[PDB]
C-alpha cells in the first residue's frame, strides 16, 4: 500500500504541523485508529484498556439495565443507586427524577413501558434527562437482568409467551409452557419479542427448530469463522399449533433471526412494526497495549437470503402500539388478528 | 512514534484479516485519514476532490439559505415550498413546489413567524439542515447553497430606541452602521440596539471595524495560531459616537464574527448585551490541497475575547439573560428588550 501509506504520512504531517493546537503522536494515531475501526460499521470500535477490562466482566448477549431503578412517587425517581457507581460519578443521585429516556417522556408510561426503554443488550447506551440537570447524560446498561418467559392466557384462548431475551433454556421453556397449557382449548401461541435485544443465537435457532421440520433457519457470512448454515430438523412436536410473533423497533439480533426464520418459512404470522435491523456477530481482539478491538466478523442472513443488518424484518401485518392505547388491550387486539388467519 | 506505529500496523492487520468484508488498502487508509482529521474538532475534515470543488464555489462567511422559499399559502400554519427551480439539488432529492415542510432540525414550523422560519433556514453558506415534508415519512439533508444579499434593517421604536438588524457582517457593515446612526441622530435618540440574533458571522474584518466605531482603545479580538502566529486587533482613537448608549441582542444562533463584535463591546463595557448565550464558534479554517486533487479543511486559529476568553466551545454569556418567552409576539419582545436597555445607568 505504498501510494496509500505516502498519502497518509503526508496528511499526518500537515495535521501535526498546522493544527491550531499541537497534538502528540500518540493522540494523532489514536484518532487515526478510531476512524480505521469505527469507519467499518456502527458497531466496530477501539476499546481503551479500561473499556476492555469492563466489557470482559459481562457475558456476550445478556439482557441488562442501568445501575439503579425507577419508581413512581406522585414522577419517576431514581432509587437503589450505589455510591461510586458509574451513574453516581456522572451526577445522578437517589431522589432525582428522570423526565426522558432517548427523548421519550416517562409521563403516562407503565412500569413495563419504562423497563422497555431501560432494558437492552449489556454494554449498550441510553440517554437520560433529569429534572435537576439541564443537559442529557449518556449511561451504559452494565447491570445484568435475570428473566424467565412470562406466560399469559388471554380470554380468546391465545397463550402469550413474553420472551425479553433468548437464553440457553428459552427453547426448553417454550416447549414446557406450551405443553403445560396445551389442550383442546388452546387456539394459538403469540410470541411477544418486543424490546428483545437478542441474546444467544443458538437459543433462537433451537427455539425456531421447535416449529420447523426442514429448511435453513439462518446463515452466517464470515471470513474468520467461515460461512455456516443452520438447518432445521424433523420432529412434529408443534405442527397443529397456530403461531404469531409480535415485534417492535427494539426487537433485534437473535430475536430477528428467530422472527425471520418463522416468517420466511411461513410458520408464524408476524405483526407489529419493522425490527431494529441488527444482524452482526462481534469478536473482541486483545492488544499488547492492554486495549482491544470490538469488531464485526459475521453477518446473519434470513432463509430467503436477506441481510438482517441495516434492513430489519418487516412484519406480515403492520400494527404498532396506537398512541396511548392500554397495553392489555393492544395484546388482545393483536391476538384477535392472529385468530383471523 | 515507534510504539504507536507498531500498534497502528497491528490493528490495520487485524482489520484487514478478520473484518466480515475484505476491504481494500485504499478504503482502510481513507477511513484512517477521516478519523485522523475529523478527530481534531467538529470543523476539521478530509474533503474528496468533489467535496473540495464544491466548497471553493462558495465565498467564506456569506449568508445563505436553501434553493427555495417557504410561505403559508394553503393553510395559515403550513409552510409550503415555492421558487424551487427544476434541476436544483433539492429537486433531485424529491422536493417540489407545493410540498409542505413540517420541521427544520426537528423543530415544527407550525406556530412560528416568517422571521423564526428564516432563523432556521438561514446560516453560513455550505452549512447543512434537515427537513421533514408532509409527503415523506423520513428527513432530507439540504445544503445552504443560495447566497442571500442583505442590508442593515433599521426600525425606530416608539421609546426612541433605534434597532439595527444585522443578519451578517459584510464589507460595508461598519460604514452602514455609522450612516444609519448619524441619519437618525437627534435630541430624541435614547439608544441604539444592534440585533445580531441568527447572525452566523460573516467577515471578521467587518466585525472588528464595526466595534472600532464605538471604541477608542483596547483589544477588540486576539488570534492564537501556530501556522499564522498570535495576532491582536486593537481599537483606534476617534469619538464617533461618545454619547450613544448601545445594546446588543443575541440568541443561540449568534456566531463567529457576531460573537467577536459582541464580546469586544461587552468586555469593554461599551454595550449592554441581552438575550441568550451565543453559539460558541470562534475558529479560522484553512484549506490544504493534496496531490490526489482532494484537500483538508482544518482549524489553524482560535478567536479570543479582550479578557482572554476563548469563543470556540464557550460562546458569549449576555449581561442580562432574557430569551424570547414562549409564544411572545416579536414586536413585544423587541419593545421589552429596548425597555431593559433604557433602564441602564
Ligand atoms: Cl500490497
Ligand atoms: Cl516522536
Ligand atoms: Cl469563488
Ligand atoms: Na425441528
Ligand atoms: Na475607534
Amino acid at each position: 500500500p505504498i501510494e496509500s501509506i505516502q498519502q497518509f504520512v503526508q496528511i499526518y504531517g500537515i495535521v501535526r504541523d498546522n493544527y491550531v493546537d499541537e497534538k502528540s503522536d500518540d493522540a494523532l494515531f489514536l484518532q487515526a485508529i478510531k476512524g480505521l475501526v469505527s469507519g467499518l460499521d456502527r458497531y466496530s470500535r477501539y476499546l481503551s484498556a479500561e473499556e476492555y477490562r469492563q466489557l470482559i466482566q459481562y457475558t456476550e448477549g445478556d439482557l441488562a439495565s442501568v445501575d439503579f431503578v425507577l419508581s413512581p412517587e406522585s414522577k419517576w425517581m431514581i432509587r437503589d443507586l450505589k455510591t461510586g457507581s458509574d451513574s453516581y460519578k456522572l451526577g445522578l443521585r437517589n431522589g432525582q427524577t428522570i423526565l426522558k429516556i432517548d427523548n421519550q417522556e416517562l409521563k403516562n408510561l407503565t412500569h413495563d413501558q419504562v423497563l422497555g426503554l431501560l432494558y437492552g443488550s449489556i454494554g449498550s447506551t441510553l440517554q437520560v434527562q433529569t429534572e435537576e440537570s439541564n443537559s442529557p447524560i449518556s449511561l451504559v446498561r452494565n447491570k445484568k437482568i435475570e428473566t424467565d418467559i412470562e406466560p399469559v392466557m388471554l380470554h380468546n384462548q391465545v397463550l402469550v409467551l413474553k420472551i425479553r431475551v433468548f437464553q440457553q433454556d428459552t427453547a426448553n421453556e417454550i416447549k414446557r409452557l406450551i405443553e403445560e397449557n396445551s389442550s383442546s382449548r388452546l387456539k394459538a401461541v403469540l410470541i411477544d419479542l418486543r424490546n428483545n435485544p437478542g441474546g444467544l443465537l443458538s437459543a433462537a435457532v433451537e427455539s425456531a427448530d421447535l416449529f420447523l421440520n426442514h429448511g435453513i433457519i439462518v446463515s452466517t457470512k464470515s471470513r474468520s469463522e467461515g460461512n455456516q448454515q443452520f438447518q432445521a430438523l424433523p420432529g412434529n412436536d408443534f405442527q397443529n399449533i397456530k403461531v404469531g410473533i409480535l415485534i417492535n423497533h427494539r426487537s433485534a439480533s437473535a430475536a430477528e433471526v428467530f422472527t425471520a426464520a418463522m416468517k420466511e418459512h411461513q410458520r408464524a404470522w408476524v405483526m407489529g412494526e419493522k425490527s431494529y435491523g441488527k444482524g452482526v456477530v462481534q469478536k473482541l481482539f486483545p492488544l499488547p497495549s492492554g486495549a482491544a478491538l470490538q469488531m464485526t466478523v459475521s453477518h446473519y442472513y434470513t432463509p430467503n437470503g436477506n441481510m438482517i443488518e441495516g434492513q430489519g424484518i418487516q412484519p406480515n401485518q403492520t400494527y404498532p402500539l396506537p398512541p396511548e392505547m392500554k397495553e392489555e388491550v393492544y395484546l388482545d387486539r393483536v391476538a384477535d388478528l392472529l385468530l383471523k388467519r
